[PDB]
């Protein structure tokens, strides 16, 4: 069952994602685990927010920061063009297995329900959602997650495309700079229709 | 795996469901995605809009609409009755599998979890969420959803029923006649207590 | 496929939790099933209110009440210390198996990713949502559902805890005295990283 997961594993030491290019280093630890069921995917995805420009966002009205991901043409994450900078793996335990994977295609997001540059079909690749900042009050606040799946290639190298945006535009801030600590975001799932190996 | 999945297939040519009483014709894509986890059914579905007169309620305040679909003792779909006229089938790539299913039984709607007729159990037939249209300008329009499964039978041939129901009650209406383009509805995924086979 | 859920069986004919402390027996049906899905669980839950003083929350326009359910080291329910009182079981057709758990550590919540007593990580301890009442003029009533993952342990006892909390805070309560019949909520599906076994 061990290879029915892709995923980034648990709460790694070292933030694992650049998710602002603003960041001079990998600014969130992005945990996202991808399991096959049946014709679907189901996703899982949060940050976990480590640098301290990245942190301080939670004192901001308005805010837009995604995670784009780019897979090659076997479902291999492409570290230099996207987000996330570790190659997600197989489970095992808690963590990632190690080596080699590509039943990686079949994680992808189908090509044929979610096509590249189709104006006439923009609609059907996109996915939303609400996930919540756990406020420094311990109110839940509301943030506007947006999913597109592939649409837009980068090159020709990218096969696959998975851009997940987090977003808010309040009234006021959830936090103030002296009640800011982590920006921390609870479980956001989604489903889409995954390529065939 | 693939028996694990009873669904529309990805993507059809044609529309392959009458949503509006009020169409000469199919009116739209159905995507409907059914998942057998564990105890539970994961049910995916959307609506991808092709008649005119379907995508145009994009231009409407308020919008109510209906796939309504019923099943024979051994889960299979009367189309005579319901609004998708397309039997579903087992995943053969992004494709429907060809012959006969039924281990279908086991996706319904579980008749002891979801009642018939029983006015004191009325309100544990009912499932809620949201789920979006994506407007011209980008922003996320919310769009209610409610299923209801079994609680009321068309005749004695309907052993089971969903009912998905897309609804909205806005301000103002997402679209403008000469921004309008196609009704396609974000996926929704909810979950159910299956039959056994 | 049957060891692969852990729930409470369908519709039980005894309410088996005593959701609300000023109860003076178990007062709802505490509907809940967990689903092992690749490296997470997939949780199904809902209340069907069985007590008076429970159903008659729904003419309160403030409620709260929480099912705090905790599990020893081997995955089994603490019953003595828990809301719900009725040990989980495999499926077994709509009802649970006969003995003896014990892949049920693998149903718990990872100790990894939703830590005890850690203020640095405690934002990570949350997952959020929304399910509804269904009221008498049918319409849907939300309900903000927070639930808590570990953090907080009641003795050396509690290896794993899953705190599940339903809340209003409206402007009008959905229902009158005259109108008030069953506090039902509809189910709400939340996912969770999964301790290995």
């Amino acid at each position: 069952d061990n290879i029915n997961t892709l995923w980034t594993g648990v709460n790694p030491t070292e933030a694992n994602c650049q998710i602002m290019n603003s960041s001079e280093s990998n600014d969130c630890k992005l945990i996202l685990t991808l399991v096959k069921t049946g014709a679907l995917v189901t996703a899982f995805v949060y940050v976990i927010g480590v640098s301290n420009n990245f942190n301080m966002l939670t004192t901001h009205r308005n805010i837009n920061f995604t995670a784009e991901l780019f897979f090659d043409s076997t479902g291999n994450l492409l570290t230099r063009l996207s987000s996330l900078k570790t190659p997600l793996n197989h489970k095992s335990g808690q963590n990632m297995a190690t080596g080699a994977i590509t039943n990686a295609k079949g994680f992808m997001p189908s090509t044929t329900a979610y096509p590249f540059n189709d104006n006439s079909r923009e609609k059907e690749n996109y996915i939303y959602g609400t996930c919540y900042y756990t406020a420094s009050d311990r109110t839940a606040f509301p943030i506007d997650i947006s999913v597109m799946l592939n649409r837009r290639a980068i090159n020709d190298e990218t096969s696959y495309c998975i851009r997940i945006t987090w977003s808010w535009n309040t009234g006021d801030a959830p936090e103030v700079q002296t009640s800011a600590t982590t920006l921390v975001t609870s479980p956001f799932t989604f489903y889409y229709i995954r390529e065939d190996d």
